[PDB]
């Protein structure tokens, strides 16, 4: 059924499947000849539909088109013949960014201010590459940034298939948060997604970094969030965050999409700030 | 109180010695107007006059009288709105209190978003002192918030509505200042006031910030149960934040007393 692609195919016997990561399982790839590499393997569930199959294929195809970058979860290979489709991608042993930040809050080693700004920089770089490749994430948040054993930030789920005109606004994340809290007003209210709306989301992610995994608008339900947005509300400055970095967040949250900085600009600014950060 | 109220020579002021002025505020069935009092002996003092609205009932009268009497029992203090007199005979009851030209603390703070770090800590010290006094006088405020702290022309903080006789009545929600036991176990104590003071401290350091914006009552209840605490404001020392966190201790007996808070705030103001 699936078309062969010599560019990415890995023999099934080269993939030693292991512990479920989240369907995604950790595995060891032999070769990719006598070396194993820990990798993450994406596959469908037993009750997956043909639509589910198509979405997994689309994501893999999208990853192929987009190409590689140090700050995104990269495609490593695939098992598409005679068996379940396996989409092999990079493994991030330290989990998502939200978790990573929370685990390092003071009463695991505390992150320095430079560490925090560097985290933001890497994310902005991953996004800068994605935007250059014509990709709009649509759900940029710390939950969607994974951290490798070497502390490299990698944007995940950038090629995910999603029907925006079918998003359940009242649906929560696994951690119990509302994804609508990362959406630009034009994406939320008008269903218009752009690189500009991704920048707004990046502003929220910046906030998450400086609050060390903080939850935006705690206790605020969908309906109330709509009202806050309509009224032009902006979250307060996290303590232990410079006015400069807060200004950046506020610029990312400009009501006018055309007035927000681009990821290219953000990368340059963050590059500047990191170097100047203690 | 239908035909005449009891007389108290000690506080009575002749109506001719009081010229009513512009209204300062309307409430449920109460009205407050600015006025000029003469000889509280030929000098005029700008004062605030609390009276009933034309639609008030006997119960409302009882409530205004109970408040005046409480003010009498409590006595005077620099950081509370003090009773200056009353017109109880031959006409509407007027409870004359100190006037605070700079409005409530919330508005005072926002209008100056310019106070120094010492000014902000000083504000908290003054409020805690007013409260330490009220607490020494057995008075439990039950709604201590920046909105209930008035500021005089000389920038003196004065606790208001401490003698006053629906979780969804706002456009902020007062339940957001309530201690858990007071909100859940309807238990009001001097320590529940301490929790409220912590939220007031937060208001001071955010310069009139709105606690829990967009958070409805039901959601607050959930946040409270989860042990959720508001984040440390920017431009707030970890010490002052720990004080807030202290005031927000789940066990009321573990929260500091206003006497402690006054001592600490006295110390911090100096080191600021």
């Amino acid at each position: 059924e699936l078309p062969e692609d010599p560019r990415w195919e890995l023999p099934r016997d080269r993939l030693v499947l292991g512990k479920p990561l989240g369907q995604v399982v950790l595995a060891e790839a032999i070769g990719l000849p006598n070396r194993v590499t820990k990798v993450a393997v994406k596959m469908l569930k037993s009750d997956a539909t043909e639509k589910d199959l198509s979405d997994l294929i689309s994501e893999m195809e999208m990853m192929k088109m987009i190409g590689k970058h140090k700050n995104i979860i990269n495609l490593l290979g695939a098992c598409t013949q005679d068996g379940p489709l396996y989409v092999i991608v990079e493994y991030a042993s330290k989990g998502n960014l939200r978790e990573y930040l929370q685990a390092r809050r003071p009463p695991e080693e505390q992150l320095s201010s430079k560490d925090l700004v560097s985290c933001a920089y890497q994310v902005a770089r991953g996004m800068e590459y994605l935007a250059s490749k014509k990709c709009i994430h649509r759900d940029l948040a710390a939950r969607n940034v994974l951290v490798t054993e070497d502390n490299v930030m990698k944007i995940a789920d950038f090629g995910l298939a999603r029907d925006i005109h079918h998003i359940d606004y009242y649906k929560k994340t696994t951690n119990g948060r509302l994804p609508v809290k990362w959406m630009a007003p034009e994406a939320l209210f008008d269903r218009i997604y752009t690189h500009q709306s991704d920048v707004w989301s990046f502003g929220v992610l910046l906030w998450e970094i400086f609050t060390l995994g903080g939850s935006p608008y705690p206790g605020v339900p969908v309906e109330e969030l709509f009202k806050l947005l309509k009224e032009g509300h902006r979250m307060d400055k996290p303590s232990n965050c410079t006015n400069e970095l807060y200004m950046m967040m506020r610029d990312c949250w400009h009501a006018v999409p055309s007035q927000r900085p681009t990821f290219k600009q953000l990368v340059e600014d963050l590059d500047r700030i990191v170097a100047l950060t203690s």
